């Protein structure tokens, strides 16, 4: 009733009043029901994702929006079982899955036994290895061997594809070892676009050093995964009203990991943004508001990156600001605002990102809540907007990091536990939501979206004055 009036939903203090976490939770329950009917997940290239798309689309159509379901090619990747790695020559040694070695995400499967050949290594503290980054590194590389490659400088995908082009049967990339914190296993990917055709694993630095100095070494490596070329979808809609040349865009990825329902990650952002879009159907914005639900974020930001890269330059220039909402209901939440001004972590977003951050900061302060910065190093769907020079910001309640004592004093909850203990897990379901955090973060999403829908001047002022290790969850280099 009252929240159908343009006088409420058009303005920054009216829209949050109308956007209730309890109503967002009803949408989260629908996503939970979808997961339960579709093998327990809403992952890219699954019926659970398709049913999520259908729900978002129908909801938007019922609220009066035209909806664009935008397909894009997508190579799905699924680990089927643990990997194996053993030395056969000069002496039999069994290496330990998830201790000595792990998979590169998006690797091909394989079962390979071959001589191990090091490629352009530069060992030791402080090294600036470029191992495997240039085709010349593989001059005189014997086809059929396993390439032993050191992390450094360029993307894992480039190292592995260069090895494949030299006829390698498999690739072992070991951590760089230039600092003490770069010697263990890490979450690493060859990218959804990997086309090397051969298996690729990651190993600890010390294992790489020792293997590189073992004469006659042969390793037997088994990678048990499946890749499948298919497609997935973004869902895009925009208000009929508002300046089409000054678009305020909001996004939230709609896919989960395969491991679970993805209710906090990222049902929370998807559902809050959907409630906001439904409310904004009755608003009278000055600037057009565009809403995107991204596919395949968990595979390396594939949907959001595809959307931005495929916009005609004229269309890209019309997007003035991008706001990203990825995980905003964490049970053990902190109040995190993207650090667009680099005040905390030294990485600055494109001009206008500071103004967006300041809007979120001021809103949290007005509500009597504390907040703090979080990193913007290409961890979610703003990445390609950032890369394209578009001002951006966003909100986050925390994932696998452990809450600090100071944060427990500011936000409550439990110090020493993850902000979200069900991150990327089967338990990321309907119970894995803090409704107080969801309420405040949805309120702030609504306030800043509505503010910018009336005036982008704070962003425009910074644009006028002005004159990559990860890509999503995994490290690309
Ligand atoms: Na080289
Ligand atoms: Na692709
Ligand atoms: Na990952
Ligand atoms: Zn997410
Ligand atoms: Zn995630
Ligand atoms: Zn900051
Ligand atoms: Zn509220």
């Amino acid at each position: 009733s009252i929240c159908k009036s343009p006088l409420l939903v058009s303005t920054p203090l009216g829209l949050p009043r109308c956007l209730q976490a309890s109503n967002v939770v009803k949408r989260l329950q629908k996503l939970e029901d979808i997961a339960s009917l579709n093998d327990g997940n809403r992952a890219a290239a699954t019926p659970g994702y398709q049913a999520s798309v259908d729900y978002v689309k129908q909801t938007l159509q019922k609220a009066g929006y035209k909806v664009s379901v935008q397909p894009f090619p997508f190579t799905a990747y699924y680990p089927k079982g643990p990997g194996s790695l053993s030395a056969t020559v000069p002496q039999p040694v069994t290496y330990e899955w998830e201790k000595d070695f792990t998979y590169l995400s998006q690797t091909e499967a394989g079962d390979v036994t071959a001589k191990v050949v090091p490629v352009d290594l530069s060992l030791g503290a402080g090294n600036t290895s470029t191992s495997g980054c240039e085709a010349e590194d593989f001059a005189n590389f014997p086809a059929g061997s396993i390439a032993l490659i050191q992390r450094g400088t360029c993307n894992f995908e480039q190292k592995a594809e260069n090895a494949a082009a030299a006829g390698a049967a498999g690739v072992i990339i070991f951590n760089q070892g230039n600092t003490d914190d770069r010697k263990g296993l890490e979450n690493v990917t060859v990218g959804e676009s990997y086309e090397g055709g051969i298996p690729v694993i990651f190993a600890t630095y010390d294992n790489g050093v020792a293997w590189s100095q073992t004469p006659d070494l042969q390793l037997h490596l088994v990678v048990d995964v499946v890749r499948k070329k298919t497609e997935t979808y973004n869902v895009v809609a925009e208000t009929r009203r508002g300046n089409p040349n000054n678009v305020v865009m909001v996004g939230a990825h709609l896919d989960s990991v395969f491991e679970g329902p993805g209710i906090n990650d990222n049902g929370s952002g998807s559902a809050a943004q959907l409630e906001m879009a439904v409310l904004l159907a009755k608003a009278l914005p000055v600037n057009k508001v565009r809403f995107a639900w991204w596919g395949a974020e968990e595979a390396g930001l594939v949907g959001s990156t595809h959307y931005v890269q495929n916009l005609a330059p004229e269309e890209k220039k019309k997007i003035k600001a991008y706001l990203n909402f990825d995980m905003i209901g964490s049970p053990n939440f902190g109040n995190f605002i993207y650090d667009g001004d680099g005040s905390d972590f030294g990485l600055q977003g494109p001009p206008g990102s500071a103004a967006i951050e300041r809007l979120f900061e001021a809103y949290f302060r007005l509500r009597g809540q504390q907040s703090e910065g979080t990193e913007i190093d290409f961890r979610s769907d703003y990445a390609e907007f950032f890369n394209s020079g578009i001002a951006f910001g966003g909100l986050f309640t925390g994932a696998e990091g452990l809450k600090t004592e100071e944060q427990a004093q500011k936000y409550g909850g439990t110090a020493g536990k993850a902000y979200d203990e069900c991150y990327h897990s089967k338990c990321d379901g309907i119970a894995n939501i803090n409704q107080d955090a969801l309420e405040i973060h949805s309120d702030a999403m609504a306030f800043v979206t509505s503010w910018l829908s009336l005036s982008t001047k704070v962003v425009d002022d910074e644009i006028a004055a002005a004159g990559i290790e990860r890509w999503g969850h995994d490290f690309i280099k």
